[PDB]
Formats: C-alpha cells, sequence, structure tokens
C-alpha cells in the first residue's frame, strides 16, 4: 500500500548514490518506485545544482521515512562511499534495519560492503532491475532506536569537563585543606563516583544522613560555547567515620551517564535494563582508555565503581570512608 | 615474539568465553598461549568464585592487551552472546580489528554472529584445536581509535540540557524582552549554532564587532550529579543590522559539537576532518530525530547549521538577522 507519511517525513524514500557512476541507475529506480505510488527525492531533479552541500542531503534524509542505498563496485571506490554514504547509516542497527534499504548492483558480495553496512540485510538487484519491486516492499512498512553512547559520553566528559578542571586541581584542593585545616583527614583526589544503576544523586548528602555538603572548590569561571561566565564548581562534602570522626574529600558523580538511566525509565525510549548495563560498561572502559593517554589528569581523580542496589544507609558512608583510606595511606 | 606490556596491560590475552557451554575450550587455548611465554586472564583459575562479577570482567579487559573471544553455536543461544560477550566488542571499528580475537568453534557461520562481530575478521578454529597457532599470531603484534559519537552526543546534550532548559523558556526569554523594552527586535526562540567546522567561540562577539553581549536570563540553579548549586546560565547577544537598529536574541552554539573540532587538531587522535563531517551530520540527524519525540521543547529553540570557512566579518551578523526575520515574522 502507500504508507502515510509522520510530520517530518515529506518524502516516501529518499535514493542515496552515487552520481559519479550510478546516477543512472538511480534514475531507473526512482521510475520504479514511483510509478506505484510513492514520493521520492531524486538529487538530480529534486536538488538545485549548486545546492547539493552536505547538509541539504542531510535534511533530505530528515524527511524521508526511508532511504535507498544504491550500492555498486564502482561506488565503493569513490570518495562518495567513505562520506555521503556513510551520512545515510545511523549507529542503532535497529534503525538501519527498518530505515536503509541497500541494493546491491553488479558484484553483490557483503564482504566487499564497509563495515558498517556488512551485518546489513541487503537486496540483490539484477543487472535487468527485475527485482524492482522488492525495494518497494521495504517502504510500505509504516520505540526510539539508541545507538552506542560509550564514546560520546567518554569523549565529551574528557574534553568538555575533565580537561577543564583537572588540570592543577591538586593545588586547589590542597589550597582548601589547608585553609580549613583538614590535614589527615581530607585527600587531594577528585572522586568521581560510578553507580552501577547509572542513577546519580542530586548530592551525595542523600546517599545518607552522615554526608554533609561542607562547601566547594573556588569557582572556574569560563566563557564557553557562546554562554559567557560558565562556572564549573567542585563541591566538597564529608563523611562520618565510625569512630565519630569527620574525614573529607571533593566528590561527585560522572554525571554523564544519568542520562542511560533516564532512558531505561523512559519506556519509549529503546534502552532496557540489560543494554544499560552494557553500554554502561563500554563507557568505563573507553574513558579509562581515554584517561590512559593523558596521565596528568587521570592520576589527580578516582572512578568508584560500585553497586547501589542494595538499601543500606551504612554502605556509602563506609564506601567513601575506605576510598580515602587508600589516598590518605598514598601520601 | 614476546610483546612488552604496556602500563595497564598486566595479560597478553583475556579469554572471553561463554562458562557454560566453552568452558572446556577456554581452557584449551588458554595451555595452547600460555605455553609460548604469553600471560592470560582465564576466569576458572584467576578470577574469586563470588568475585566474576560484570566490573571485575570488565578491569582484567582493561588490564589486557588483547581479547580473545570464544564463540560456539551453544554460546549465542546464552545470555552472555547478549551481555558479557558485547562488553569486549568496542565501537570503533579500528580498535575491534586490532584487539579483538574472535575465535570460531564448530559452526562458523560469520552470518549467526551478531551484527557488532559480523564485520570482523575471524579466525577458523577446527574441532581438533589445530589452528590454536593462529590465535597466538593476533597477540603479538605490541593514534587513538574513534567510536562514533552522534549517539551519545545527541542524547546527553539533550536530556542533559535541552529537558532542563527549554521547559518554559518562552515565558523566561518574553519576560526578558518586555523588561528591556526588545518588542519588535528580539525574538522568542532559543538560536542553537551549529557551525560545520564544529569550532565553537568562546563568545558569539567573537564572530563580529557587531555581535555584542547585552546580558542573560535568569540562572537556573540545580543540585545534579553530585554538584550542588550548578548554574546553568543563557546568554543574551545582540546584532546591528544593516539600518543601524539593533536586533536582539538568545543565543548560543551547541558546545558539545566543539569536542570533535578539538580531536580533530589532536593529532594523536583517531579522527580526521573527513570522518569529523560525518559524526557531526550523524549527530545532526540523531539530535532532530529527538527533538521531533519531544514536540514541547523543539520548536522552542532553533538549530542553525552554516559553513564557517569564509573570513566574512559580515556572514556571520547577517545571517543571524536573517534568522531573526523569520521568528519576528511567525509572530
Ligand atoms: N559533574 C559535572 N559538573 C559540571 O559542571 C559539568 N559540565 C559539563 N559536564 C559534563 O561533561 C561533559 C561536557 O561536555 P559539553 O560541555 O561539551 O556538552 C554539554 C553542553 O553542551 C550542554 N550543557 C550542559 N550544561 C550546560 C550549561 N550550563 N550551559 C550551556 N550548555 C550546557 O549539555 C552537554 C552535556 O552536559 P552534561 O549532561 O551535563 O554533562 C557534561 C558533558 O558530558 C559536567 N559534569
Amino acid at each position: 500500500s502507500v504508507p502515510v507519511l509522520r510530520h517530518p517525513h515529506v518524502y516516501h524514500a529518499f535514493i542515496s548514490y552515487c552520481a559519479d557512476a550510478d546516477t543512472s541507475h538511480a534514475r531507473t529506480i526512482l521510475d520504479s518506485v514511483e510509478s506505484r505510488g510513492f514520493t521520492c527525492c531524486f538529487a538530480e531533479r529534486d536538488f538545485l545544482p549548486g545546492e547539493c552541500t552536505s547538509d541539504v542531503v542531510v535534511d533530505a534524509i530528515h524527511c524521508s521515512k526511508n532511504v535507498i542505498l544504491v550500492i555498486s563496485p564502482a561506488s565503493l571506490q569513490s570518495e562518495w562511499s567513505k562520506f555521503e554514504m556513510l551520512m545515510a547509516v545511523d549507529d542503532s542497527h535497529q534503525r538501519n534495519n527498518v530505515c536503509l534499504v541497500p541494493v546491491l548492483l553488479g558484484g553483490v558480495k557483503v564482504d566487499d560492503l564497509p563495515p558498517p553496512l556488512r551485518p546489513l540485510t541487503c537486496i540483490e538487484l539484477m543487472d535487468d532491475f527485475r527485482n524492482t519491486d522488492d525495494i518497494i516492499q521495504a517502504i510500505s512498512k509504516p520505540l526510539l532506536p539508541v545507538g552506542n553512547l560509550a564514546h560520546g559520553f567518554a569523549w565529551g566528559y574528557y574534553y568538555g569537563y575533565l580537561k577543564i578542571i583537572l588540570p592543577d586541581l591538586d593545588k586547589t584542593v590542597r589550597q582548601w585543606r589547608r585553609v580549613n585545616n583538614a590535614e589527615g583527614r581530607m585527600s587531594e583526589k577528585l572522586f568521581l563516583f560510578f553507580p552501577q544503576s547509572c542513577r546519580c544523586r542530586d548530592s551525595i548528602a542523600d546517599e545518607s544522613s552522615l554526608i554533609k555538603h561542607r562547601g566547594h572548590l573556588p569557582i572556574i569561571t569560563k566563557d564557553r560555547a557562546g554562554i559567557i561566565e560558565r562556572q564549573y564548581k567542585n563541591t566538597i562534602y564529608s563523611v562520618t567515620d565510625d569512630n565519630g570522626e569527620d574525614y573529607f574529600f571533593a566528590g561527585e558523580y560522572i554525571g554523564v551517564i544519568h542520562t542511560m538511566f533516564e532512558m531505561e525509565q523512559n519506556a519509549t525510549t529503546g534502552l532496557q535494563t540489560r543494554e544499560k548495563y552494557v553500554q554502561s560498561m563500554r563507557f568505563y572502559l573507553t574513558l579509562k582508555r581515554i584517561l590512559d593517554t593523558d596521565p596528568e589528569c587521570s592520576k589527580k581523580c578516582k572512578i568508584v565503581f560500585y553497586k547501589d542496589v542494595n538499601n543500606s544507609s551504612d554502605a556509602m558512608p563506609r564506601l567513601i570512608c575506605n576510598e580515602i583510606k587508600n589516598q590518605l595511606r598514598k601520601e
């Protein structure tokens, strides 16, 4: 049938092709699909000659339900296969398998496909264009897909935050404990907490009545991303040991991971509690691999992974105490 | 030969296997690899019985150069193939092809492999374990790999920022223009600027002497990720039209994309100027797809993609003017 179009969708399908060698093959598929009612976006007739920029191709993809990907032996050699073809390929295999319609011409060897396209289910179109009705089937089919979050979270957290606060953070923390007379009861490392469920708390004082907000480090003011005087503040807390003595520390959660928790709770999002654990562990590895490259930032902070499934109002305070032990022992 | 170990690497290889059906096959490969000098991490002997948690497996992967992935017909059915096996698979095909050593037992059909493993180059190990020396080759080989950043950037930017400021932002902007008497010369939509090169500026006033910092919106103070009183501030600028009249607007860059610029400039990072354009366009699509789901946030802001390759000190001011035109016209 002719599926009705969602609001952003103005085309039924966008024909992604290599204009050097398959601009004639793509035009043939255009007629085969539009003859049976569908409205497609063909670059030669629907774009302006000078308005074939990368963003214009992207808007057509954003405004089309499906994307017919024309792949030929000659197209895999041109720069199109390593540039504009990939802009129609999503990381989420869920969206790829529903949105992308690969069409293999001539040599249909799936092994020759780049790694992005190799695990996809493609249609073999004969040299006489007889499987053209197979293409029409994938366009008639009328839960948000989730790609991989590990690399985006880790690289952004490093360049966009850790690279900002961690340089000369030792002096800032040591100058804080000397002013407040916290020697022997406060470390100099920034503690980044990584709960297993990724459920970040508004304040570490929400874990137990033993954690108390005790101040903050000097505010880092920076004009970034067009926001003038964006504040980067680090909060100081304190835990009470079993011996009634207060140990201080600069602590915070890895707040970027809280998105994985919110996506898991959002029933419309395609991220279940099982993949959340996978995405969080790929994030843990990637971030720790990035920190190994920068030794002046890695050893100025301490990542602490733990489970937060138990309801013990004492499990979290003693964990922070046992974590400051190592830091004070190493000093 | 026996390759020397990098600092975090304490094992030559981590044997990732399904303990239900291949715990005996994995032990066989352990002896075949350790007999020739390599130090491996085998779960049955190197982990404690109760200390086989997901994070412990991850630390072993972080502390091993290579990862030998044992894959059998019976392992693809257990939950291990859909959970712990994927934690050794990186999104970056560059790191995967160098670090991951897939070992196919019994049925070696690459089509049966999940999409993460299907585009990989695997070793067929016979039922008599004769290709065991092939495994040793991939472990002897002694530029940072970059996965895909689109989904991590887009989902984080939405839940972690847009979902915070955009609700009831119309009243905040309209209350700002009514107080400063900016009717007819100021819109009510937040302008998110998306330069093609991803080079975000510290202040939009850095584009031209016509852009002036003219204040900010009321500060949004929130305890998030354990940081008490984290400020979310939106800056107000003003452009000067060709007629000398000042048009106001709330504007800012999509600062998450600046990481792609810094990774491109960092010569050690495996992200060139060509993939940066690909990753930025996958990000543009993914973010706009996310915003379509939330119609109360999408239509309260305006993404503006443009080229910033020219040095025109007038191209940017007139672009902001032509962008406020549509918003004032639609009011
Ligand atoms: N614990 C903690 N304290 C902070 O001050 C802080 N600031 C940033 N981050 C996290 O590190 C990374 C920095 O990347 P980036 O700035 O490019 O993207 C940011 C940025 O583009 C935008 N954003 C967030 N907060 C603001 C803000 N106050 N003003 C403007 N834009 C903002 O939304 C993206 C994601 O924000 P978060 O989801 O809060 O986590 C960030 C991010 O993962 C912080 N983490």
